């Protein structure tokens, strides 16, 4: 009576029926029922029930039954213990805080990480290795995107933008850069039309940020061509705004870098560390405010109440400029454009540097470990390709 | 004789009675008593005592009995082993140093982390979500605190503080900033009176730093209003001191940020890493002193004993200024306002930079791991809300 | 029927024959064959098969058989579990991603880390301790390499390179430096000839980068001596190019430092962290481009469309210069030669500093842990010299 | 025959006699002897030998016997496994490299961390809490050491060192600083004589660096007093040298800080990380040399062979100055006194910054983990005071 022997994989586990009955509604409680002999795998010769499971972790499940707190064995994986808990009927949300992080770790990382020739036309954007012409198409896209970025950067330069005499010496960009941009634009509009020919799930295609960027980058050239026909002052202002807008041409490099695994892992880490990024932002804002105020007040210790020369011997004429000084000092950047020149200001600056180091190194390690785990998991996915299951399940 | 079998959860542990008698006053010693058969769960058919506990950790407790040193199994938690030690009667303070840190880790983290409508009136400060008007009240407090901080920072500026001609061109702050501050102050005094209406445990309410800050921030406006009535030079000096005191208005943001979990975790980490902060302070002070002296003496190698031009070609006219140079160089800030200009001074500066890196990276990682553990524990508290126990203890 | 008992090192493991038959072609499946009694170690008295292996890990192998996913026990080593898997016939490539990194860790680190007197002549380069004259030879090589590097650095100086009056005041290097270089060169050519005397595997000897460097460093002196005979303008240009080429003399220090274990470990880490170095390069390039464009556009907010004074109050005259500013700001270097001077530019600079910190601290920790593991393994190789096996294997 | 059952703590371990005989000279081999029944604890009823030890680790020792490689269980401590190996006769130096670091970790940390009233006189230096007058004596030493350091730093200042008119306006230090130094010196010489009164083990007392520092700091005042009597030019030169020597007064603070546990741990870490410090030094030297040469040659790309204006537009007039630039850039200090001004020089500077970050972060983490382990161990020594053994060993 009250003595029940559970044989888990050849290991005899002995406990009381009241111990099993403690947790109701589970398989071991059903074992603690007067019909378990007729409801389970029981042999009368040994008076023991046989379960074909892992005894090393069944020890810990029975220890949960005994004590009342569910822990996870540190000598097996979270997934292994989770499968055993699922079989034995235990809720995985009963696990103690001392086990929760190491238990829900691989699962959290995995959840963070995760018309005849119309397919032939849609293969234009597809993996360059997945076809023969796709390789050349992708290489041409690489070359044209790089050339467009280079032409943009050269357009911002001064050697290619001279001041020719005109209605005064107005500075105009050399026209060969515009011709190169025109060639790039005709290629890019060919590619965009070829990809728009095949647009399954047009809602998702429009919602796609990469194609949004491509259209936004292709608009300004045509808007400029149309604008130049009309010679008005408002046309000139819109032309200048279009020149500002042309910065979207450098965003086309994310199309090229989208396939890099480290970039995808970084995106996953950014999406999963929102709380830590907010923590860093709040720490920086509080430190910047406090240290800007402190340096403003410390750089005029002993100054007269209304002497205009109070702010004449300092870089800290106000608190908003101390904001910039404080961020530069806390990041250990130290440009040197503004620094304290008084003993109290130097004390405050030393405090600011140390506090910046500490409150930068608080959440950055959390984000770093998140990235490390996600990168390792993705790399394992790359090192271990899916293969034959090799395991034939029992019917 | 002398052979005793302990059956712990179906696992037969065999040891000598003298081995059990080694540690007196404990449950296993009582088992090694001639009456254990009449004092414990003993069956004569098998000549074994049955205990319904964890055998994997009972192995380690018996190993303590055998060898004489108590260790902790690395395949279970500190709390699990602590519960087993509490049941078996072993003192948790006998654990070896090789186990103490990993054993007393979750426990240390947990100890670091932890009149009809008078409640309706006291709900004014309560959680904004805990009521309907509290949401609007908290949003108004947010807006007014931010506006007061903005008005303070603008008051320190020069665009809003012109030099109008008066008894000379005295610089006076624009009065619209003072009017905005007055509106903020009337709102804040309404809030303070409404919270003072309900003040249970007035000793604790006075001791509360947040309300102390609120009163200290609300005093200066009224003190200024009263002071302006009396036109005296001492009144002007007290007015200037009140202008200095007005910096307490930026401390009201801690009322808003008090509810952030990362801020509470940071406070816990600061309170728990006092020794490491003192270690960092001592390291920095020793390095600053040594390197200031070394750079002072190295920047005049070969100089004449009393030539006044000895200090003319150097930024290091003395040692106290080398203190500032040394802290800036050791934090890898590098403002550049003062640097060595001699070969020996550059050697000393390289030494200073490397030593600063090392003696900054010594205790900062300890503080960082403390923060990481506390943050993870608090986050687990947030991921796993308290629910039904699900465990019905035996009577 | 269907009940089979496996005795692994005195521990009875019980499972179903269908469970063993799940994974075909392995030793346990052969055990689940009607002839296992005649094909294995079986005794009819106990109806159990005996295997003389580790039961604690056999539990996990049988758990793989039971559930269908292969994991690794966290309480043993990867090599231990690998040997057990090799014995039991399980493929090591079936291990789950949650186990792959901690399993294939030591193995990955190990794979990263790994004519009468003609031998007497070839002993000239050999380990200095491996002979008597080799010690003096290696010390002489040390002294001469250091002297050559010192003479190079002094040659670049201005105190040793005066402007003597000649066909004008042409600046010529003092001839005593050239004489010292000549002595060093005659020693080095003696050493090179002595090592070329014994050149086993001449293909590998030529492919050896150290000897390539030695020959490239010894060529310029003789090329200069031959060139000075011919007095032509093209001869002067080739002489200047040879002066540029003389920088290869500082590369001879890698011959001296080749034997340092930390340098070999660093080479292994560089070879094994190519993916992480590419990740760092891509992150830096993307950040530099984005932040250079952003600072260029933010430093002229509100500027006129074609006012030439738009770029007059800024260090950021174009985007390529912003590349340099961005790298300096992201590395937290902060030279201060160019910084933002506008509120929007300061916002962008704060963003740049924080983003640089984060995207520098993402892959650098991965590289750091790689180096740490490899260094620890190499140091263990140094702490535990190979000794007698002490284990006599059974025939 | 050939079948032997070992009963280790109630757990039956079964193996072959040849398996035990594999490792000769050990206790299990002696068990595999025809007399083991008469040489060990054997009962004929069960045909098993009983050992009262830990079965979980005996499994791993027997696995060493079986396979031939000795590993350490990850679910127990190094000290626990070491005690078991010592009992079973296995050499601890047979452990595999995959186990050596985690096994020899606590032991390595522990080895790194470790005439009537003549005792009354010698109590003058003793722990201030260990007596009543010692508290006041130590506080007086604190005050006098701090005052001496302050007087030194003030002596280096210019406000306290005016140029009074004398044989010209020679700058002489104010005499009140010298009087304060004289008071400090008389106190310190009293303390030194009182400590020299009781000098057990005079060889060790002389070898003690703290007392060496105290004597060296007390000499210069008396040497100055004696020197001032003789008015000679050589006397003035020796006086100036004594002024230089007076820097030893700041070294007296190590007497005060010697008792801090973090300082003792830092000393242990410095003594135990000599290899890593040499690694850091070699990495820095190689990087500094390479990048100084590279920046020197990159800052004059396209310059004429002998144009004196080649070095006129650069901070890098030679390679030795590039050494300083390179160290400043690699430490991410960035003073800004010298920076590249050419596109190639900026490329080289970006390379230098990244390489400096990487080769600083390579061995610094190793040193940091060493310090962390030693600090944790020392802190455990402080958290767990030695108490009653509580364990009565068997005779
Ligand atoms: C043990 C030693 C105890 C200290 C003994 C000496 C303390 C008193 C020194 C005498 C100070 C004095 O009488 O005159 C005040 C001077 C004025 O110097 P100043 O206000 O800084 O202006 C000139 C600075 N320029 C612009 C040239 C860069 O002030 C100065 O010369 C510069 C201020 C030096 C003190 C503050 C430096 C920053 C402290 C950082 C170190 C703390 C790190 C701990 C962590
Ligand atoms: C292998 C190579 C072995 C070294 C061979 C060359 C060593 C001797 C070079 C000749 C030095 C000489 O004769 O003249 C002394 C010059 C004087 O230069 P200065 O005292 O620094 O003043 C000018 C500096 N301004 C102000 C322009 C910035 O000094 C100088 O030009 C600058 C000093 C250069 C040496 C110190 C630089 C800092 C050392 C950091 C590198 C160590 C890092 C290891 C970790
Ligand atoms: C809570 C506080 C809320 C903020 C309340 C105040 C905000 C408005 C302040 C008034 C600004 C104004 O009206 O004038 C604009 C001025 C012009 O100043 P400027 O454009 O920078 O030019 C002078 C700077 N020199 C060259 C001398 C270095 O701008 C300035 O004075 C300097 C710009 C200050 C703001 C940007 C500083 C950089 C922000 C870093 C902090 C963010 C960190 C979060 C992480
Ligand atoms: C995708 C984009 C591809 C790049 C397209 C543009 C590349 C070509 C730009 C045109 C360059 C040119 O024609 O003129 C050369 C100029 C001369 O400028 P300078 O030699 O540096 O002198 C002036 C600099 N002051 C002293 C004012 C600071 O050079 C310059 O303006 C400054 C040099 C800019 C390039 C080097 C900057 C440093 C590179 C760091 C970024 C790499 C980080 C990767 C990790
Ligand atoms: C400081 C430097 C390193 C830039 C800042 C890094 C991140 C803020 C950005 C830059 C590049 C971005 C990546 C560029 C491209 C992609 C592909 C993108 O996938 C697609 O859009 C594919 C088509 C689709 O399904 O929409 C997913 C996000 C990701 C990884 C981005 C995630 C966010 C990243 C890492
Ligand atoms: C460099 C920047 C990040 C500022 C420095 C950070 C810490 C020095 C300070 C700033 C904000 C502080 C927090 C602001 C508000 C609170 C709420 C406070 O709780 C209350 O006062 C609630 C009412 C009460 O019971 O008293 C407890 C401390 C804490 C977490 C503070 C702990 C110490 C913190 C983290
Ligand atoms: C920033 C500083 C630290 C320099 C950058 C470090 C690495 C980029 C370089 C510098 C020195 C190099 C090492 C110098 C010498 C050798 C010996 C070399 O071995 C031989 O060539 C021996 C003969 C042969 O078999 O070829 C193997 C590479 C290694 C470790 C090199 C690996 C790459 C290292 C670490
Ligand atoms: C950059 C700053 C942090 C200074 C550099 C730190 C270390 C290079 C030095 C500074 C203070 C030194 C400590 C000062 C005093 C002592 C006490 C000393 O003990 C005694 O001399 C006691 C009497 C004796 O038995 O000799 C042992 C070394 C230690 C810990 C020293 C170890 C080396 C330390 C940590
Ligand atoms: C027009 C008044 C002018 N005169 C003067 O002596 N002061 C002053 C007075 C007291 C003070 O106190 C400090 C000191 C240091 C810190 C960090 C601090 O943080 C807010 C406050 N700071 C300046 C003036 O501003
Ligand atoms: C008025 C004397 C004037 N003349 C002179 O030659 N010196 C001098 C002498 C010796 C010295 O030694 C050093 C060198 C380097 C360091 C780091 C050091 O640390 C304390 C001490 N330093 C300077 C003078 O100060
Ligand atoms: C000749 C036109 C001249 N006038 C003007 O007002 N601008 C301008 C307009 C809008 C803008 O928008 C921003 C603002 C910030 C950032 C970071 C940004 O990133 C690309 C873009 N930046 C500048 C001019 O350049
Ligand atoms: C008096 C000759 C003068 N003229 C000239 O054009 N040069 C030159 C030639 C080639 C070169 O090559 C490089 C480039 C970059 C690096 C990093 C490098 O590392 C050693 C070498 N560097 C300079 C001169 O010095
Ligand atoms: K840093
Ligand atoms: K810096
Ligand atoms: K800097
Ligand atoms: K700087
Ligand atoms: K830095
Ligand atoms: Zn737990
Ligand atoms: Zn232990
Ligand atoms: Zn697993
Ligand atoms: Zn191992």
């Amino acid at each position: 009576s009250e003595r029940i022997v559970i044989n888990v994989g050849g290991t005899r586990h002995q406990t009381h029926r009241s111990t099993l009955r403690t947790l109701p509604g589970t398989r071991l409680a059903w074992l603690a029922e007067p019909d378990a002999h007729s409801h389970f795998d029981y042999d009368p010769r040994a008076d023991e029930f046989f379960f074909d499971r892992h005894p090393g972790v069944f020890a810990h499940i029975l220890n949960y039954y005994r004590t009342g707190k569910l822990h996870c064995p540190a000598d097996v994986c979270g997934p292994l213990y989770e499968e055993e808990l699922a079989f034995w009927g235990i809720d995985e949300t009963d696990v103690e805080p001392c086990c929760w992080m190491t238990y829900r770790q691989h699962r959290d990382a995995e959840e963070a990480l995760d018309r005849r020739w119309q397919p032939r036309i849609w293969a234009l954007f597809e993996d360059p290795y997945s076809s023969r012409y796709a390789r050349y198409v992708a290489f041409a896209s690489l070359f044209f995107i790089l050339v467009s970025i280079t032409t943009f950067c050269l357009e911002t330069h001064e050697r290619f933008n001279p001041i020719v005499n005109k209605t005064y010496r107005e500075a105009e960009t050399e026209a060969f850069l515009t011709y190169i941009e025109g060639v790039c634009v005709v290629w890019f509009t060919f590619e965009f039309l070829m990809r728009v020919i095949f647009c399954p799930n047009k809602v998702e295609f429009i919602k796609n940020s990469l194609n949004i960027i491509d259209f936004v980058a292709i608009l300004p050239f045509y808007l400029e061509v149309g604008l130049s026909g009309l010679s008005s002052k408002a046309a000139k202002d819109v032309l200048g705004f279009l020149r500002v807008v042309r910065f979207v041409r450098i965003l086309r490099i994310f199309k090229l870098t989208r396939h890099f695994v480290g970039l995808r892992v970084l995106g996953h880490t950014l999406r999963a560390s929102t709380n830590e990024f907010l923590l860093l932002i709040i720490f920086l804002a509080l430190g910047v405010l406090i240290f800007a105020t402190m340096i403003y007040y410390a750089e005029r210790i002993g100054a007269q109440p209304n002497d205009p020369s109070a702010s004449e011997h300092t870089h800290f004429k106000n608190i908003p400029i101390g904001f910039w000084w404080a961020v530069v000092t806390m990041t250990t950047l130290g440009y040197g454009d503004m620094y304290p020149q008084t003993w109290s200001g130097m004390l405050v600056g030393a405090l600011c540097a140390l506090a910046g180091v500490l409150t930068i190194a608080m959440p950055v390690p959390v984000i770093v470990n998140n990235f490390g785990m996600y990168y390792s998991l993705a790399m394992a996915k790359q090192k271990l390709p899916k293969k034959k299951k090799k395991h034939i399940p029992r019917p």
